[PDB]
């Protein structure tokens, strides 16, 4: 079995920009739920090798994970919020879709999501 190569994180040719809403996304919410008890399963790509979901990848063709997000963010290759807020939509979306309603890993990107939501309520005006 082998894992797809992980989402982008660098690219020369990709315009950037340090947005006040980019550095709020870095410094408040990446940084909040990233210590969040229910971050840890997110925090890498899924490994469906190491996790013996063979069929992950077939199912899952837009693959997200906050760890990608904090790279992201730390290398300065967005250039608007709205790619960050997608990033993470995105993360949440794979899991509901891949996942039973209930399954614990569900319950758990739930949460971290009701929390994102409130969290991107106090993004500053750009
Ligand atoms: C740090 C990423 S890991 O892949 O190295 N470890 C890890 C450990 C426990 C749980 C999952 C996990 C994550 N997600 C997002 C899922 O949808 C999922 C679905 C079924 C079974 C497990 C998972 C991944």
């Amino acid at each position: 079995s082998m894992n797809p190569p992980p989402p982008e994180t660098s690219n020369p040719n990709k315009p950037k920009r340090q947005t006040n809403q980019l550095q709020y996304l870095l410094r408040v919410v990446l940084k909040t739920l990233w210590k969040h008890q229910f971050a840890w399963p997110f925090q890498q790509p899924v490994d469906a090798v190491k996790l013996n979901l063979p069929d992950y990848y077939k199912i899952i063709k837009t693959p997200m994970d906050m760890g990608t997000i904090k790279k992201r963010l730390e290398n300065n290759y967005y250039w608007n919020a709205q790619e960050c807020i997608q990033d993470f939509n995105t993360m949440f979306t794979n899991c509901y879709i891949y996942n039973k309603p209930g399954d614990d890993i569900v319950l758990m990107a739930e949460a971290l999501e009701k929390l994102f939501l409130q969290k991107i309520n106090e993004l500053p005006t750009e």
